[PDB]
């Protein structure tokens, strides 16, 4: 969840 997100910066 998290660490997906993030990703997308």
């Amino acid at each position: 969840l998290a660490a997906w997100l993030a990703q997308a910066l």
